[PDB]
């Protein structure tokens, strides 16, 4: 699809057998989700940006599907305003800027 | 153009009569760029992003080209980690998703 751009990007996602709402997010280099209950080995990691960091879970190879286009990278998890798919998963989809 | 996101997309912008570069961020309401010197009138106001709040100057009515395509608008300034290009001049150069 073509998503213009007046109101924010959201779309439905599923992760870890859960729907949830997405934003598709050209700045983000990674994907950080709100805070959930995955399973499996994580790592911590802390990433910045307006108003500083925030302290994150990161888990590999997690399967996403983003308006039903399947992708599997890396999740960060921890307590973001938003759910944001970044550019690991976007490229994925096949997902491009365009003007 | 059509842009991949396997990279960054960092674009050449023009304010104020300097050449800078920003980050085309379709998360972002708001475009808000590092600390600068502006021609204009501003107004104090808070912006929030993933660690928390910050102050900013408001900026309206601008002029900013960008990847050569003009566009009059709003501009925060402030501490933000790197120059952003929000959705509210994204919608102004034509900018789409597309996957
Ligand atoms: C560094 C560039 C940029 C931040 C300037 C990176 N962000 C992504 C950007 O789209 C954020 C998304 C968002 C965050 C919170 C709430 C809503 C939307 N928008 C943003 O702050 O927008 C401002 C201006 O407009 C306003 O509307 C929305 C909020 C206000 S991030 O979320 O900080 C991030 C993500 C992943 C990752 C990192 C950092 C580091 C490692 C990891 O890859």
């Amino acid at each position: 699809p073509q998503i213009t751009l007046w109101k924010r990007p959201l779309v439905t996602i599923k992760i870890g057998g859960q729907l949830k709402e997405a934003l598709l997010d050209t700045g983000a280099d990674d994907t950080v989700l709100e805070e959930m209950n995955l399973p499996g080995r994580w790592k911590p990691k802390m990433i910045g940006g307006i108003g500083g960091f925030i302290k994150v879970r990161q888990y590999d190879q997690i399967l996403i599907e983003i308006c039903g286009h399947k992708a599997i990278g890396t999740v960060l998890v921890g307590p973001t305003p938003v759910n944001i798919i970044g550019r690991n998963l976007l490229t994925q989809i096949g997902c491009t800027l365009n003007f």
